[PDB]
């Protein structure tokens, strides 16, 4: 009876076996872009992925992981509201049955097809391990996806994935390169959260784009095909694998634009 998205282990029943579920600093929220405070001391954010080393493609039975190697400053985020670097580990997804839901975080209470999770640890940690049991271990950059052209970029992860349909599967996925996933402005918001799945660690400086990306109703029905089951096990398709919005309790949301 391990967590999940279904009606039996779903995010309402986290908090049985992860009381932090209902903490202080929990991810994701809700962005009131009117209550968002603008803070001119905050910097460009400074996303360096020229060097990024992918090495693989993961079905985990929550999602699929885009794995980085993390051994050297290769890939990092730097600047915004972050103090030294943080190098890229994994990306991932979180994602809808029906294009009116998927995404984590909601804008005004808009809730976009998808979200993607660009997750990296603060090198001051030496492993990321010890990086999600500090404040400011992680450094997770969220980008929405919503339904329109399809993102050229996007492509190279959409074909691989009936090559991951079942949970354990993975696949070689060297020389991706993750700047074709970004939009055009870095603008964005940022608030001290958590990890949106158990173990829901309070370790994470969130960074939200404000800028939506596009991606094409084949390419979403093509994330829609996985499944969270493992081989020769009852299909149950990989969808809706999102948290909703929690309490924002006593956080202050910063917006990184006028
Ligand atoms: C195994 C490998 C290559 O994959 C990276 C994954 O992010 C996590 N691996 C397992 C870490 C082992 C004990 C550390 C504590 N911990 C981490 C995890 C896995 N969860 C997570 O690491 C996690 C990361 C991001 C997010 S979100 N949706 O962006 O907020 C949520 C969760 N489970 N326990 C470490 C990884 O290195
Ligand atoms: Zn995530």
């Amino acid at each position: 009876h391990h967590w999940g998205y279904g009606k039996h282990n779903g995010p309402e029943h986290w908090h049985k076996d992860f009381p932090i579920a209902k903490g202080e600093r929990q991810s994701p929220v809700d962005i009131d872009t009117h209550t968002a405070k603008y803070d001119p001391s905050l910097k460009p954010l400074s996303v360096s992925y020229d060097q990024a080393t992918s090495l693989r493609i993961l079905n985990n039975g929550h999602a699929f992981n885009v794995e980085f190697d993390d051994s050297q400053d290769k890939a990092v985020l730097k600047g915004g509201p972050l103090d030294g670097t943080y190098r890229l580990i994994q990306f991932h997804f979180h994602w809808g049955s029906l294009d009116g839901q998927g995404s984590e975080h909601t804008v005004d209470k808009k809730k976009y097809a998808a979200e993607l999770h660009l997750v990296h640890w603060n090198t001051k940690y030496g492993d990321f391990g010890k990086a999600v049991q500090q404040p400011d271990g992680l450094a997770v950059l969220g980008i929405f996806l919503k339904v329109g052209s399809a993102k050229p970029g996007l492509q190279k992860v959409v074909d691989v994935l009936d090559s991951i349909k079942t949970k354990g599967k993975s696949a070689d996925f060297t020389n991706f390169d993750p700047r074709g996933l970004l939009p055009e402005s870095l603008d964005y918001w940022t608030y001290p959260g958590s990890l949106t799945t158990p173990p829901l660690l309070e370790c994470v400086t969130w960074i939200v784009l404000k800028e939506p990306i596009s991606v094409s109703s084949e390419q979403v029905l093509k994330f829609r095909k996985l499944n969270f089951n493992g081989e020769g096990e009852p299909e149950e398709l990989m969808v809706d694998n999102w948290r909703p919005a929690q309490p924002l309790k006593n956080r202050q949301i910063k917006a990184s634009f006028k």
